């Protein structure tokens, strides 16, 4: 008789079920990739209802192969972590979306973007919510979502929409239709005061968000979100909901980095750093965006955190591979290993824009220094490249405004985590140390972690810390300073190359 | 059944055609040699592979003819060949000294900077009819002298031959006669343009120290010599009667005789070129002064001016190297199905840009993608980029020939079969586009002479009805406003691509 905890991580690219026993051993885990509709320039969707027949799907699955291994199965709790970003508009009474989901790559607001921050102080936007208007927060999608579908501006002045964020969405699914999100997911909307943890009027005003009634509760990360009620996954029938958090978040819980000055780096669809600031709220000067790390309880003063925002990542390796430049990802590493140079390529992987430090939605993704002599394997290690490039200027920013000359470590988790050459390439570039996490899945680790700990499956924190601090592989920067500040050269001129204004 | 074998030695394959002397073509095959890019810049053929494909395909097509026909005679040769690549090899065994390098490679781009500093760039081009560039034989020739101690002392003690693939292939044939013709000479840049001699000061210039390694200079139409070589024994003594290089055969072929009259083929390059009669006129805008043919010794050349893109055919075959196409047949349905970039551009410079900018810093270079962009996009980029490239060759040549806009311009070429991109180039040269009949015109030229030198016909009057059929006819359907912005979009994609920072 096995007691196991769900924890949900709706990514980007899939939907990911993990079932954890109660010292955070994975004893079953399965994904379904859903579409990712790129239907025009800029333009990121996903089904709404395909990623809830996936999870459903999932759910159900993972109950069955646990009661055929283990004599009875015992769901204590269920964490929920997901794309942020990413928003849904739906019909309250019925649950039906008004339009598919926006994600958060999507870029068809640039234009708007533009429009708006001539209208707006951008340091007054900052101080209120984090960030300065861009195309990646949820609230520039809300705003195009009501400028172009009068059914959707109809129902949020009447109140019988509900915009939700991918937690949101989950959570109203399979409680049968509870409105609930998390202070690190609200924090992704725009509309969040970062200080104060409520929705704001005036940034709602801004968005024409007229009816607040349609934004969902603002909730601790452990909570009592609600019961599982949806007929769809009848074995989990009144199994509580018992944590949520944004998905780059729970992977700072799955990392342990619960100090001040701790800093990770998720490799992923994206790339995402984010450093724990402790309780003191740190706005960036350099391009970093100010987000709240955690806050379990309700009567805890939250953690924030400052983070470093990367779109190509993953959702590049993708690219290639649809376009047939690499024929499977796993390639990645042997690429790197028989791949030593690009032979001075350049991709500045760019498709949905430059995120942080230059937040410049007018780049598009590009590719330099090709000859005859040029394969496949170079384009695709140019692309990997580009990551590292992306996260040395990140890692500039961040030493900047935390006021310190160095990093000691960075902890780092991922699948590409894996691929030696390239976290070898990224720790000369960025020239930092780098300790790559035991657990390569820890976003999904740090919703458990939330979801028991609300259930008391243990006592305290610090009880898994320990447990979550392993890690499996470190780098040290094995290059010169001549070649780095060269390479950084080249990179420096191709983004050049690509944001010049003619 | 009387026929004419005209050879086209083209950079990607080597091509026979056995044409009757009514230039129909009784039988044509082909075979494809490595294309060899090592490092970046580099880009060679093996010499023996191209001469033992060409036996293979000689020996292969005299037995089809003579299983078809009670008897056959084959009348005369005709050569035709990939102009500026270059051999240098042993004259008693043969041997080659080293690999053809490739008219596409650009390892010299170091040594043309060097010598642009160095030497009065306008004098260069009074001279040879071009200035300093990574295109023409002698730059490659230098490198080779200065990083192969052998070939160096070979050509000082005159024990080597310096060939473009003419040479080698009549040498190769012949078993020893060391000719060119003035075609193949004008893009060594050795030759005097108006004197149609080997020049000393520019072979002092490129450390040939022996001039007795250069083949001598033919007409067009001559005694090339017989075959002799044991490799294709059904065809002793058959005369090699014709040889220029392959554009300005192109020029026979679309039968481009006259003054201002210009033609463009599309193959592994694009190449244009415009007869400019007896007068050899200097471009001020980056078109080369070339030889456009002398089938006489006794005749007075006629000149032409040349606009040379690299990135063609060679674009699509990386293309299809790097699996971005899975057939170069696709390109039209591409095209159809595709019908803009997803604002995409695609700056084809593998090889640096060659006419009119002449920039050897520059590299193949895609903007504007995003996670929509597919393939067929960039596929089409590239595609699109041959004819931006086209354009800014007629904006040279009009001015240059002092006109307000070509009256047609006549193309031949696999390309020219693809509805959408003539059409597209249409639109964006803002030229009419007539479209040769014939679709191997390279060879047609070759056999046209060959068939001269031997007098199979009363006259070239005779045969030029034949070689200015045309089938197909297209215009710009592209309004002025569309066509400035497409080429504005072009430009600024190629000023990111060239920008010193």
């Amino acid at each position: 008789s096995m007691n196991v905890i769900l924890s949900i991580d709706q990514s980007t690219q899939s939907t990911k079920v993990f079932f954890y026993d109660e010292e955070l051993n994975i004893v079953h885990s399965n994904n379904l990739n859903h579409e990712q509709k790129c239907l025009k320039p800029g333009w990121y969707e996903h089904d709404p209802i395909e990623i809830m027949t996936n999870l459903y799907n999932l759910m159900n699955e993972g109950i069955k192969v646990l009661k055929d291994k283990y004599t009875s199965v015992i769901i204590k709790c269920i964490g929920i972590t997901n794309q942020r970003e990413t928003v849904i508009i739906w019909d309250r009474i019925t649950g039906k979306p008004l339009y598919n989901a926006i994600v958060w790559l999507d870029t068809r607001v640039e234009e708007l973007v533009t429009e708006f921050s001539a209208k707006y102080n951008n340091n007054d936007i900052q101080k209120k919510t984090g960030t300065y208007f861009n195309t990646y927060f949820s609230a520039f999608k809300i705003l195009w979502l009501i400028q172009n579908n009068p059914e959707i501006k109809q129902k949020i002045d009447d109140g019988t929409a509900v915009i939700g964020n991918i937690n949101t969405w989950l959570i109203f699914n399979l409680t049968k239709g509870n409105c609930y999100t998390d202070v690190t997911n609200a924090s992704r909307t725009l509309l969040m005061d970062i200080n104060t943890l409520q929705w704001d009027e005036k940034m709602c005003k801004i968005f024409n968000i007229t009816n607040m009634s349609v934004l969902p509760e603002i909730k601790s990360n452990c909570s009592n979100f609600g019961l599982v009620k949806s007929e769809h996954v009848p074995d989990y029938l009144n199994i509580p909901i018992t944590g949520c958090i944004g998905d780059q978040q729970s992977a700072c819980i799955g990392q342990a980095i619960f100090d001040e000055g701790e800093a990770k780096c998720t490799y992923g669809t994206g790339v995402f750093l984010l450093i724990n600031t402790g309780e003191k709220v740190v706005y960036s000067t350099c391009g970093l965006i100010t987000t709240i790390c955690y806050k379990f309880n309700d009567n805890d003063k939250p953690k924030y955190a400052l983070e470093g925002s990367i779109g190509t990542a993953g959702s590049g390796v993708s690219w290639l591979l649809k376009n047939k430049l690499i024929d499977d990802p796993s390639e990645a590493s042997d690429i790197m290993e028989k791949c030593e140079n690009t032979t001075g390529v350049i991709f500045v992987p760019a498709f949905s824009g430059l995120y942080a430090p230059r937040w410049r939605s007018d780049a598009r993704a590009s590719i330099y220094g090709m000859t005859f002599n040029t394969e496949r394997s170079h384009i695709v290690r140019a692309l990997l490249e580009g990551i590292a490039f992306q996260l040395n200027e990140i890692v500039d920013s961040l030493t900047s405004d935390m006021g310190i000359e160095m990093l000691h470590v960075l902890r780092c988790d991922g699948g590409m985590t894996k691929n030696k050459p390239f976290m070898q390439f990224n720790s000369d570039i960025i020239n930092t140390k780098i300790e790559v996490s035991k657990y390569k899945e820890v976003t999904s680790l740090g919703a458990a972690v939330l979801a028991g700990l609300e259930v008391k499956i243990w006592d305290s924190l610090d009880s898994v810390k320990s447990l979550l601090r392993r890690s499996d592989a470190v780098f040290h920067s094995k290059m010169d300073d001549k070649k780095r500040k060269k390479k950084t050269s080249e990179w420096n001129k191709a983004v050049e190359r690509t944001l010049i204004q003619l």
